[PDB]
């Protein structure tokens, strides 16, 4: 079985990150088995030394000599580290000189809860596991590709990272789905700097060879009709959310359900827990327990709620089990059965074969910007982006604008911005505009265009820095929480070279700490506005892309792109997930970036339709649905969606 | 070289359309040389010959011996002949028994003519030879995969038939595009229902390893120019087109332009000729030759124009060179450095190594539905599909509906035709509706649904059966052409099963006639439409595919799919056909059709919805642009595209 693969890749060098297990593992016992030399990283040394002896093992077996020069080790490397990736390259030219193949594998599974759920911290830590180490190593091993001639960088991306023109929704898993689709987009738009010398592709295999996953989503389920139910109550209700979560301090569901006074989003959700409930379950009769309690306080009070951080202290625990061993047999049996029926083929694929496709396709040298399916056929749901075609949305959305709060986020583009602020206050009635800004000169610099809403008190501003959460919490107390919310980007995209010359040293290059403040500035930025105010219970929020014109540079085009590309899989993922959660809020994105430079205007009138076209994009994903239209149907039309300006 | 692939593909039997040469040529060899058993069916039979004899040749070096029976031949095959499939098929199985691979490779460039000067014998032709060859063979000999637990369905498609959610233009090959995407989405629908036992997978290469075209080119350059001007002259003068033709009959350049008496229009174009004229081409002096005005005498004649059949009978002959060597030259090098300059890897891969990569592919078991690119970093443009939010046109292109004359052109959607009809006169001001129905029992149907607005003379009805060119014509003629046109299918899908099961004849299943018969109602449909109708003048199209909803039958969703994803190739490229050619018209398309049933209205609340949002999608589509507002920028936005109600 391996007569097919020996030779194929003889005198290769490859670097495999998370290379002792696994898909990564596989590669590079078959990368070296094809005759190339291998250097594997990951974390745990025992596993990696296994991996080794397995396969200089085989390749004694199968006729090469000196073995133990063939098939190099890296253990405690930790990708997400700086400074151990640069560790790792200096190793691996020690050993071997230039690198020929970088197969970026290694991944993490992330923070793995809904957006509302997840630290920030946690977040930037998968893009630096999972995304900024893939740009680390390209950035430090194409220089000596480049000098070489040739070089091959592959990104092991994922069937739930998306495709060209497509986004994939992955529920719970914003932070891992955003790192995928951006390692995709790094091929993609690296790949016409990167040759001739250089390919660059991404793979995206899809699932390849329990009763816990089952139960936690159980409770996260709980968790998310409480915290549904409880925000809803509150924005009509007249008691405040504090005295809305003393409803459920007897923890008793009959007794809320029961109660003449307690509001009907509470006592029909009491009502659904006993009737959908098993009687057998805790979870029936008592509302949460300890640990739901927790986590359902933590999303109050980083929607800015206000109550006590002991609400909980003397909650009744209800007794074992809180649901039954049926209930989460059911539930495992549901995710496994989805999982299966996924696959047109009926049958799971091996990490061995999906390894053995991808040593096959790595012989290829006529593809880049490519993402090869090396296991496929899968039937799910996609999310098609950037429709170009709209028009303004309906005048019963638009009616939901009078009144309302408008949050606008943003520094960088001011006269979107200044349009947008007097589009919402003189156009469509809104009783106020909350301009929150990074710093004091883009804060003076919207009160000096804005100046008559200023005066009328109508235009307030906020500086928030890098604490654009607590700006937000500034906004909320202070005058009200938001219906729409637009989210731009407060940086500029950077105009630095992507590669350097062949006989540079690549000084000027993106470095890797630009390409980390590039995440944080154009991802994480949108990421945190969006867990902030779905928190907040925000109406809706249109997540804005940087803005290429007609005269960006081509590198400013190549990360527009990116970005683009990446934020789309942020948008779907946490619009399916908003949606399957009930909540209210309306998540999608605007994108000011174009793949072409003959695509954008190119004199004032066209320039003047395109601010038009941006202000009616962000109009038609910003404008609240009437309670009455929110549909199944409609629901999913209006979340997760991208449109290009 | 081949040391990777003898045994890859050992025992199994390979039917390569195609084969004599090529990527067919080149796949045949390499499966033979992998150890396959392989049939190369052609159409001539001497380079079949000289292929077979030359892998025989090359599998006795490697030490196969019989190499007479491993490769056979089957020459005189026109794979645009249903009954030389069947006879393809008779000898193959005859030959070896149960084919494995069947490599649907076998294609033709196509008419190689914009839709509007594309006949529609020669449409079918290229549908025939490229696409529905494809789905015959596979009906021929998918019963005997399945039966024997396995088999390998791969279309040889190409990057120019775009890729899942995107559509790619491809200018002057509207033909060609649509057979290869249609290559593509069969792999996608089909492979659910021949799983598990048979992958279905697409290969989409990019180009792979003169003056004649670029004459050609420029030649179509005059005739677009010619055709353009006329057409636009034609609806603000006073004067007949007849009239207006014969002002180019002196067929002088600088005397046309001087004729004070000549519409705006032609001096403007006959300027433009002098100044980037070549003044060594008698086109910088002469407007046309015999050549191009008989083909702009068929685009007036086929858009129902009238003047006599020999108005250029005495057209002078403008002296040889028409164009020079240089301008052909440069535009040579033009179409070039084109192509090169799409490739990011700056090399262009060779037949050879694009088949190695396929037959690499070829041992995958893990892959269907999908698409593999074995050549590829491409820079080109593409067109996104299937946006799902958007808003109602703007006020300024809603009021070019005041006044206009609409013609809907329909029969089994009489719900959408009646509120559509509805729509236009009621709301929006139209002064007529045509309705251009299939049949008496169609419009009949409509009469009476529209009866009032029948009465009052502002709804004719007009059957067409399978004639729509004819009907068109006879609305021209009585009721004047149209501004915009909708134009949905005539037909629904069909019910049968698209596979057996394994035990069975699949008697019931879709046979080739009824695939022929899907693609003439649901493809060719609306290439007639779009071709008459721009050759027409028609201000705007929506080109509009069969509904789906939450009750159709799982065969009927996949046809669906099959259909939009098959009519998006033809309306990205027409789009930019019209856009680049300077014509008027505004061609997209409005999908009826969804990918998952759980996406369709549940209830009639959401039903109503949906119908609203129909409504929306063909106004937002059909509204024209004011001529101030069809600027460069917004031209593009507004063509070619498709959205999802």
């Amino acid at each position: 079985w391996a007569e097919s693969l020996i030779g194929l890749h003889l005198g290769k060098v490859a670097l495999i990150t998370g290379g002792s297990a696994g898909i990564g593992g596989q590669i590079g016992r078959l990368l070296a088995l094809s005759g190339a030399r291998v250097m594997l990283a990951a974390r745990d040394r025992h596993k990696l030394e296994q991996m080794q002896a397995m396969i200089q093992s085989e390749l004694a077996e199968v006729g090469y000599t000196d073995v133990e020069d063939r098939v190099h080790i890296a253990p405690g490397c930790d990708v997400s580290s700086e400074a151990q990736l640069a560790d790792l390259v200096e190793r691996t030219l020690s050993a071997f000189g230039t690198v020929d193949y970088l197969i970026n594998n290694a991944g993490i599974a992330g923070v793995e809860e809904m957006v509302i759920d997840m630290p920030v911290e946690g977040w930037r830590h998968t893009l630096f596991a999972n995304l900024i180490s893939n740009y680390s190593l390209m950035r430090k091993l194409a220089p000596l590709m480049k000098k070489q001639g040739s070089g091959y960088i592959l990104n092991v991306s994922s069937y739930f990272g998306g495709e060209k023109d497509a986004a994939i929704p992955y529920p719970n898993r914003a932070d891992y789905a955003v790192s995928k689709a951006g390692q995709r987009a790094m091929a993609e738009v690296f790949a016409r700097f990167l040759g001739p010398e250089i390919q660059i592709n991404a793979i995206a295999p899809g699932p390849v060879e329990f009763a816990r996953r089952a139960r936690l989503i159980l409770e996260n389920k709980r968790l998310n009709e409480l915290h549904a139910a409880l925000i809803a109550a509150a924005r009509t209700d007249e008691r405040s959310m504090h005295e809305l979560v003393e409803l459920l301090l007897p923890n008793d569901v009959a007794a809320l359900e029961q109660n003449p006074a307690a509001p009907t989003a509470l006592r029909e959700l009491a009502r659904r827990f006993r009737s959908e409930g098993d009687p057998a379950a805790s979870s029936s009769s008592a509302l949460l327990n300890r640990s739901i309690a927790a986590k359902l306080l933590a999303r109050l009070h980083n929607g800015g709620y206000v109550l006590p951080a002991d609400i909980f202290a003397n909650l009744p625990n209800p007794p074992d089990p809180f649901f039954t061993r049926a209930q989460i047999d059911r539930e495992a049996r549901k995710v496994r059965d989805g999982i299966m029926g996924m696959l047109y083929l009926q049958r799971m694929p091996t990490e061995f074969d999906v390894a053995m496709a991808t040593v096959y396709y790595l012989a290829d040298r006529n593809v880049s910007g490519e993402t090869f399916h090396p296991s496929g056929g899968l039937r799910y749901e996609r999310t098609p982006t950037g429709g170009e075609l709209f028009g303004l949305p309906s005048p019963e959305r638009l009616a939901e604008l009078v009144g309302s709060t408008v949050y606008l986020i943003g520094e960088h583009l001011t006269e979107h911005l200044n349009l947008l602020a007097r589009a919402y206050l003189e156009r469509y009635g809104a009783r106020q505009v909350v301009m929150i800004v990074e710093t004091e000169t883009g804060a003076e610099t919207m009160r000096r265009l804005l100046h008559d809403h200023v005066e009328a008190g109508r235009l307030m501003t906020i500086v928030a820095g890098d604490q654009i959460e607590a700006a937000i919490d500034q906004a909320i107390t202070r005058y009200g929480r938001p219906g729409p919310v637009v989210c731009t980007p407060f940086r500029p995209l950077p105009t630095v070279p992507l590669v350097g010359r062949k006989d540079s040293d690549w000084s000027t290059v993106l470095s890797e700490a630009e390409f980390a403040e590039l995440c944080e500035h154009q991802l994480t930025h949108h990421f945190r506005v969006a867990r902030k105010i779905a928190l907040s219970d925000g109406a809706s929020l249109a997540l804005v892309t940087p803005e290429t014109t007609a005269t960006s540079t081509t590198e400013q085009f190549a990360l527009a792109n990116f970005i683009k590309t990446t934020l789309h899989a942020f948008t779907a993922t946490i619009g399916v997930e908003s949606e399957r959660t009930a909540q209210r809020i309306l998540i999608n994105q605007v994108d000011l970036t174009r793949r072409a430079r003959a695509e954008e205007p190119r004199d004032p009138h066209e320039r003047q339709q395109e601010l038009e076209r941006f202000i009616e994009a962000v109009l038609l994903v910003t404008a609240p649905l009437p309670p009455e239209a929110d549909t199944r149907y409609a629901g999913r039309i209006h979340r997760g969606r991208a449109i290009t300006v």
